[PDB]
């Protein structure tokens, strides 16, 4: 039900994701989830809607029907804060939008980063990414210290390859290891390299994009769907539950967070019926041999940013 984190915190398996979730629904969405159970939400600056979210974990606590300890609050430091100075700033936001007084657990969104300003994507005059002379290092000192302010909990990466996690562990002066490394893990990336290394180093693996991520916005109709394999939907129906179920419960048994979004209430709900049942370990053998080392999320345009996190192997 629950992971330890190496700060002694308990982070729940499973936890609603956010992004794409429309400010005008995802209010509702995260009240239905706490109703429903959940007791981790997936946030992050970037997806322009935590003002909503904080609305809905505001109105649960005040109705009692869940207290500020039960709740895991996760959000993301976004690119364009990577400098010393704007970090606790992008941290603070963070906090009043969600109306909290401190976070569970905050991340480093993305290793690169970009030019400080009010894009989220700084562009020059030719149309690509201006990077930010800062690296990893610097901005993960100034993480550690949102830890000695009281801001957040515990402080974690995101989208970090096994060389840039390296980086942080070797860092002269470490204080915080980095208590979670989520990244995108589904049958069609599978991830054994880069989970059984930060699985070794004591580093709790959060799984993003379970179900393949159909809403995207870079969709195309050729593009491999997940819920509508046939050899995925064969493991459900062998089961008695649907594809979503398969896809949920196949990282928690590979001792992985995972955070499945969603704004409709009986999906929310279904989402949550994971719990009852097991698959084989035949079932998982089986699931993993689907690797295809396809990623939904590339950041196609950092590509050529000298923290960009795939070129190397994993
Ligand atoms: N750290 C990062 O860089 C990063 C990147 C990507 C994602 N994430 C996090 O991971 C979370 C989850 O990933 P994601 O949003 O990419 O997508 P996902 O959870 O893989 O898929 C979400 C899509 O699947 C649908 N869905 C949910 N449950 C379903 C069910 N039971 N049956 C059929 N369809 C279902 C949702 O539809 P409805 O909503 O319409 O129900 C939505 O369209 C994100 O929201 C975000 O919090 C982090
Ligand atoms: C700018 C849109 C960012 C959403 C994908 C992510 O979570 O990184």
């Amino acid at each position: 039900s629950r992971l330890l984190l190496n700060n002694g915190a308990k982070m729940p398996i499973l936890g609603l994701g956010t992004w794409k979730s429309p400010p005008g629904q995802v209010t509702e969405a995260v009240k239905v989830a706490i109703d429903v159970g959940y007791r981790h939400i997936d946030c992050a600056h970037v997806y322009q809607n935590e003002n909503e979210v904080g609305v809905a974990i505001q109105e649960k606590l005040r109705e009692q029907v869940v207290k500020r300890e039960e709740l895991f609050i996760v959000s993301k430091l976004w690119c364009t804060y990577h400098e010393k100075g704007l970090v606790k700033g992008a941290c603070q936001k963070t906090l009043s939008d969600l109306k909290l007084d401190y976070l569970d657990l905050y991340l480093i969104h993305w290793p690169t980063g970009f030019k400080p300003g009010k894009e989220f994507f700084p562009l020059d005059e030719s149309g690509n990414v201006v990077p930010s002379d800062t690296n990893i290092l610097d901005t993960w000192a100034a993480m550690e210290e949102l830890v000695d302010e009281g801001l957040v909990k515990a402080i974690g990466i995101s989208n970090f390859n096994h060389l840039q996690v390296e980086m942080i562990l070797n860092k002269p002066g470490l204080k915080y290891k980095p208590a979670v490394n989520q990244i995108e893990c589904h049958p069609y990336l599978t991830q054994e390299k880069l989970i059984q290394y930060c699985q070794s180093k004591g580093i709790v693996v959060t799984a993003y994009s379970p179900l393949g991520s159909p809403d995207r916005p870079w969709a195309k109709p050729e593009d491999p769907s997940l819920l509508e394999d046939p050899r995925i939907k064969a493991i459900a129906a062998k089961h008695n539950k649907t594809t979503a179920q398969v896809l949920i419960r196949f990282p928690m048994q590979r001792n992985l967070v995972v955070i499945p979004k969603s704004v409709t209430p009986e999906r929310i709900a279904e989402n949550f019926k994971v719990f009852d049942f097991e698959l084989s370990s035949q079932d998982m053998t089986t699931l993993l041999s689907y690797n295809r080392n396809w990623r939904v999320c590339a950041l196609l345009s950092c590509t050529s940013h000298k923290d960009y996190p795939f070129h190397e192997e994993f």
